[PDB]
């Protein structure tokens, strides 16, 4: 478990006007202990519920970032928060635990960078954070 965020805060968009709200630039969602979600285009906020986006819209546990869990309320590709994003995500070490080095770790690296519907950007051995882009959450 752990705190999710999100960057401009909801204060922080309330704020904006009715321009700036249609097009948020660096909205990013995290939760400590999990990750983050970095959406990678402006993102129209006008219409979503800042107060009800936490495990709701986005949902972030171990291992899983998930936007829009309904498919029948998910928006077309390119609208709302299903834009191209970079995930980072803790806790990605080989199968066999942070303790797994040398060769296998460079082919976990490799595996990593063959995942189905991601576009790989690092991972990093100390940390474990796996970071990936995605086109959208179609």
């Amino acid at each position: 478990s752990g705190a999710y965020w999100m960057s401009p805060t909801a204060d922080d968009i309330r704020a904006m006007n009715r321009m700036q709200r249609q097009r948020v630039v660096g909205f990013t969602v995290g939760r400590e202990n999990v990750g983050s979600v970095q959406f990678k285009v402006p993102v129209d906020l006008s219409n979503i519920n800042l107060d009800d986006l936490f495990g709701t819209i986005v949902i972030l546990e171990p291992r899983s970032a998930t936007v829009y869990p309904n498919a029948a309320k998910k928006p077309p590709m390119g609208k709302g928060l299903n834009v191209p994003a970079l995930i980072s995500l803790e806790h990605s070490w080989p199968r066999g635990g942070p303790t797994i080095k040398g060769r296998r770790l460079e082919r976990h690296i490799e595996r990593l960078k063959s995942i189905p519907d991601t576009t790989f950007e690092s991972y990093d051995p100390e940390t474990g954070v796996w970071a990936f882009s995605v086109e959208h959450f179609a």
